[PDB]
């Protein structure tokens, strides 16, 4: 009925990191450690990336879900907005229904669950390029917080799940989102008032 949130490392150590991108107001996308928030604009990309401490077997792959932070509204469906979903704005692969899309990624395989409804988009897990020492996935997040009909001003949950080739659990991490017209300073509003609470 609700997925779980539980942060979870598992036996290959998994867990999630962001850049360092600032609060400038040209930035269209910044993490807030403070906050476990990340603050983006519309449609833009949004690096995510995937550290291990060791190598999970063949066939790993890595979900993405998004679900409302509130409980009294965590077992509605996040989905684009009655706008959205009809605006014709598809990649080819994701469905227009879905909030969360992979960009560059053509094995990227978009869910839709058919016993609770919830949209997911899952990809391999891929070890790190050489010379690199993580592996980073470009998320894209195709409504504002701020939908009316759709996510209407509701925080919400990214969930990132490492899973085996069956689906199980593997591993679990997440953070809050915001889609906003201006992330940079909608990060330092937030982080001044929790500062000040
Ligand atoms: C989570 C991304 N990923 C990593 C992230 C950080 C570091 C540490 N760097 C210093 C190693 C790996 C790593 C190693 C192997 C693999 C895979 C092998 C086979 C697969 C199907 S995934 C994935 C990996
Ligand atoms: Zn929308």
């Amino acid at each position: 009925s609700v997925p779980s949130q539980k942060t979870y490392q598992g036996s290959y150590g998994f867990r999630l990191g962001f850049l360092h991108s600032g609060t400038a107001k040209s930035v269209t996308c910044t993490y807030s450690p403070a906050l476990n928030k990340l603050f983006c604009q519309l449609a833009k990309t949004c690096p995510v990336q995937l550290w291990v401490d060791s190598t999970p077997p063949p066939g790993t792959r890595v979900r993405a879900m998004a679900i409302y932070k509130q409980s009294q509204h965590m077992t509605e469906v996040v989905r684009r907005c009655p706008h959205h979903e009809r605006c014709s704005d598809s990649d080819g692969l994701a469905p227009p229904q879905h909030l969360i899309r992979v960009e560059g990624n053509l094995r990227a395989e978009y869910l839709d669950d058919r016993n609770t409804f919830r949209h997911s988009v899952v990809v391999p897990c891929e070890p790190p390029e050489v010379g690199s020492d993580c592996t980073t996935i470009h998320y894209n997040y195709m409504c504002y917080s701020s939908c009316m009909g759709g996510m209407n001003r509701r925080p919400i949950l990214t969930i990132i799940t490492l899973e085996d080739s069956s689906g199980n659990l593997l591993g679990r991490d997440s953070f809050e989102v915001r889609v906003c017209a201006c992330p940079g300073r909608d990060r330092r509003t937030e982080e001044e008032n929790l500062r000040k609470k």
